[PDB]
């Protein structure tokens, strides 16, 4: 039974709301998931030396967002019989 | 029974809502999910020397957003039988 | 039975609300999961040396977000039967 | 029976809730899941040298978030049968 | 019952609420769950070997969150039938 | 011989200004005066000179 | 000879404003005066020179 | 020669400038005067130089 | 020669201002002066010169 | 030749300035005066020079 009113005014409202269910608000919100941010390097002589046989390797800079309902995840799987 | 009423105004505003849901709202917000941002590097002598044999090598700079319902989700699989 | 009123004004606001469930709000609000972020380094001679054989190798700058709801997760993984 | 009323005002406001719920505000407010954060180093010679063998090996800065419903989670999983 | 009222008045407000239920608020309020912060480092000569065989190594530095519901959470899982 | 690589610069710069409004009633009653009540962003960079004004927004200037 | 890479660099920068105003009732009655109840993000940066208003929101100005 | 390798610089920034006004009843009534009753957010980096105002929100300037 | 890899610097910086009002009744009743109920957040940063205001926010000034 | 390598340096910051008013009730009558209840977070970092007022928020200035 709401009820809103008003009268004999120069300015009026009258907001009647029986029932509200808010909703999600995000205003300017970040949101950083397997970020990698702002790597800085100095070096005279680098030198990267990979010798994979076989097998799973996962080197240098990396980032993964990774979301998996029925299966094994992984960032380097291996698997032998 | 939701009413609203504004009489005898200059101005007037009568709003009157039985039932409301709100809904999502993205104001200026971000979002990052597997990134990689802002890698420097300064060197003299960079090698980078990759010998892989039947395997699975994943090297160098690299970002991945990978969802997967129903499988082995993965960066870099070795499999023998 | 909420009742709201105003009268006899020059301005006026009259709200009524029977009920209310208000909603998340997120207002400049960051989050971070899995995150690697400001990694510097000097050097002068920089050597990495991986030998993988039939195995899981993760290495380097790494940053690794992940859900997994029936899925053995992992970020390096090796096995054998 | 809420009931709210302003008379005979300049201005005036006449608010009535039958019954409210609020929700959670984040506002401004950070967090931080698995992250690494400002690794300084300074150094003349490094060397790394990873040699596996059938098995899992995670080295290098890591940063791992990593929710898991029905999985054996992990960051290095090695098995045999 | 609740009544609020304000009359005769120059500026007025009247609020009246049957029932109330607050919410979370988080104002600028940090949280941090497994995190590396602000390592420094300096050396001449640095060095590291890992010689890993069917099991699993977990070195660097290294920040893990990690929830998991039915499932064996680790860091480092060798096993062997 | 400077060298920029990958470098950025910002220099009177605003920047992800966000802003919401739900509900609000608002009522203005304004007799010879200003009144704001929206958003405004504004950048500005001026090497020299003068009298260089980047906005003037909802003013009453009345000058003798 | 300098080298920028990847570098930054914010000189008067105003960046992430973010506002809300839910359900706010409001009411003004301004005579000849300034009100301002509204978001601003202002920014400058100005190497030299004189006088240089980057913003001037909302105001009454009479001079004599 | 100077290197800056991923450096940052922030001079006169104004960062994550986060505001809520939920359900704020408010009334104001001005009579020749300023109110400001809402978010401001300046930056300004001036070299050198002169009389550099970067904001001037919601005043009253009556000069003789 | 210096270096600076990944270093930081924050001269002047205003950071992470937060601010809620929740349910707040507010009345004013301003004749001739400033009244200041809203958030502001200024930085500033000047290498040398002279009369460099940054903001002036919400004032009344009646000078002879 | 220095070195900064990861290093930090704050100079003239403001961070982290959280504030809630949750059902304040407040009234203000203010006839020819300054009167303030609102947040304000204020940085600065002047090198040399003169004269450099960062922020006059709500204020009245009458001079002769």
């Amino acid at each position: 039974g709401v009820v809103a009113a008003a009268e004999k005014t120069k300015q009026g409202v009258a907001e009647a709301a029986g029932k509200t269910k808010e909703g999600v608000l995000y205003v300017g919100s970040k949101t950083k998931e397997g970020v990698v941010h702002g790597v800085a390097t100095v070096a005279e002589k680098t030198k990267e030396q990979v010798t994979n046989v076989g097998g799973a390797v996962v080197t240098g800079v990396t980032a993964v967002a990774q979301k998996t309902v029925e299966g094994a995840g992984s960032i380097a799987a291996a698997t032998g019989f």
